[PDB]
């Protein structure tokens, strides 16, 4: 599953206080093409073998401060975070590239 991010305190809680040592995957998007890709992101998030990864979707227009923090200039955009730092950023567009990277990262951090 995905958690929809709607405010800064929630975002901070889920990426820090409540994050443990999980891989955290951020998906920046807009609700106005980008809709279809969010559905794929959600489906990937719903895989049982991803049950130990935290997936956070972030509407870039509704979450200005978070977009600024990550210097988002285009969507869709992926940021993978682990143990308090950014592990990888990826110019969001291609599900195959995304799954490939996610599986490598999951393996690297295990």
């Amino acid at each position: 599953p995905v958690i929809e991010i709607n405010d800064q305190e929630q975002f901070t809680y889920l990426t820090t206080t409540a994050a443990g040592d999980k891989l955290i995957v951020l998906y920046f998007h807009t609700s106005w093409p980008c809709k279809a890709l969010k559905q794929v992101f959600e489906a990937i998030s719903n895989e049982p073998s991803n049950s130990n990864v935290s997936f956070l979707s972030i509407d870039a227009d509704e979450n200005s401060e978070i977009s600024e923090l990550f210097e988002i200039s285009a969507v869709p955009y992926f940021i993978i975070i682990h143990k308090g730092t950014i592990l990888k950023e990826l110019s969001g567009a291609d599900p195959k590239e995304y799954v490939s990277l996610l599986e490598d990262c999951k393996n690297s951090v295990n």
